[PDB]
């Protein structure tokens, strides 16, 4: 398979809808290499169950935690980490104020090479349970042979793209990670990496991280009434109306290629309400209600989460994509998976410069890197297995959009139960 774009198991579900699916052991397992050390990329951590995602033979080797966390969520983090001697820690700065080390990535050192995971999941029980997240799997990565001499480089420049990454956090414990990269040819990587770096980007700058990331990659390599398609599960205060931002610099970057519709999916408080988890599912989608108040303009874009394709319709989405279907969504020019949701704070905005608060990263798929126009969509999750249904279904006129600190009291969820935050 080309695209090596997977989802995490769900429980809860018929196997037939787990059997492409990969849980957190799967990905660990001894099947996929001998381990020799690993770094973990997240914003929230579990240690003692994410050692016991480590088979028993691996769960004694080197660790790298990298994290965001400060003060006391950050001592918190350190006393979780205690017991196990193996285990190292790197906190990214932010130096920016409300920005996040939102970046999902597993990098895995073998004796027989290197990959590299990207993913959508937080490192906690609840992320690999009932919830719909992506994973990307790079091919296994040999180590360059000392006596030749050879960038291992891709024609997509991954390797050289996520050292870049890797570069800005300007970190001592990333520096051997660096080096490891470095040493292993990567070069069969057929996806371009999209990150996002906390900053102020000015002149060229502004084309490394972001959406004009995202756009300076659309516009080198890739009826135009194509809509852009994004989905996510956390929205950021957007602005007064669409011409703030949204419409403005985001849809524009999106849209490049070489009256466009603009369809957003994020859960309604029904789409929670019906999910396997109920209403707590609602607490992976911080969409606050003082943000929201703000912007009522944006709702009108909201679209349910319906993934009949996949049988994860009740599975509520944490995964976020972007992508543009051709008119009747048979097929597509290109399809992000990232952990950046729909923020100022995760793509940038432009202030001339691009201010950018997170840490954020994800993985394009291009029909040219594959030597493709286009990828025609899997009907059933060179075709593309996008994981929900299309075309998107517009929220009906009694339709809400999930906000996680109002209570919900009308109506009890899956579980009997009701929703009251405080």
């Amino acid at each position: 398979n080309p695209f090596q774009f997977y989802l995490t198991r769900v429980s809860g579900v018929k196997p037939k809808y787990n059997s492409g699916a990969l849980h957190i052991k799967d990905i660990l397992s001894p099947l996929f290499g001998t381990l020799v050390s690993s770094a973990q990329f997240n914003y929230c951590f579990d240690v003692d169950w994410l050692v016991k995602q480590y088979p028993p033979e691996f769960r004694k080797k080197p660790i790298l935690l990298v994290h965001g966390d400060k003060r006391e969520a950050k001592a918190h983090l350190h006393a979780q980490a205690k017991p196990y001697e193996n285990i190292s820690l790197c906190q990214a700065k932010l130096d920016i104020a409300f920005g996040t080390h939102h970046t999902k990535m597993m990098l895995l050192l073998y004796e027989e090479g290197l990959r590299v995971v990207i993913h959508t999941s937080n490192l906690i029980h609840a992320d690999w349970h009932q919830k719909t997240q992506g994973i990307w799997l790079s091919p296994l990565y040999p180590r360059i042979a000392d006596g030749t001499h050879k960038s291992g480089e891709s024609p997509t420049h991954f390797k050289a793209n996520l050292i870049s990454y890797l570069t800005a956090y300007n970190a001592p414990s990333l520096k051997e990670w660096i080096d490891v990269i470095h040493k292993h040819d990567l070069s069969e990587t057929n996806v371009y990496l999209i990150g996002s770096t906390p900053g102020r980007f000015q002149g060229s700058q502004k084309d490394n991280w972001g959406h004009f990331r995202l756009k300076k990659l659309l516009k080198d390599h890739a009826a135009e009434s194509w809509p852009v398609v994004g989905q996510f599960s956390s929205v950021g205060s957007l602005g007064a109306d669409e011409s703030k931002w949204l419409c403005s610099e985001f849809k524009e970057s999106m849209l490049t290629l070489g009256s466009v519709p603009l369809y957003l999916i994020y859960p309604s408080v029904e789409n929670v309400r019906t999910s396997l988890e109920g209403y707590p599912a609602g607490g992976s989608l911080p969409y606050s209600i003082q943000t929201a108040e703000k912007q009522n303009w944006l709702h009108s874009y909201f679209h349910k989460w319906s993934a009949e394709t996949s049988g994860r319709s009740n599975a509520m989405p944490h995964i976020k994509t972007y992508m543009r279907p051709s008119p009747d969504f048979s097929k597509i020019a290109w399809f992000l998976v990232t952990s950046a949701n729909l923020s100022k704070a995760a793509w940038g905005a432009l202030e001339t410069q691009l201010m950018i608060r997170s840490y954020e990263l994800g993985v394009l798929f291009l029909p040219s890197a594959l030597g493709l126009d286009s990828f025609k969509v899997k009907q059933k999750f060179a075709t593309f297995p996008v994981p929900y249904d299309l075309p998107p279904e517009l929220y009906g006129s009694k339709d809400r959009p999930w906000i996680w600190n109002i209570p919900y009291v009308k109506a009890p969820d899956t579980h009997g139960n009701m929703w009251v935050p405080s």
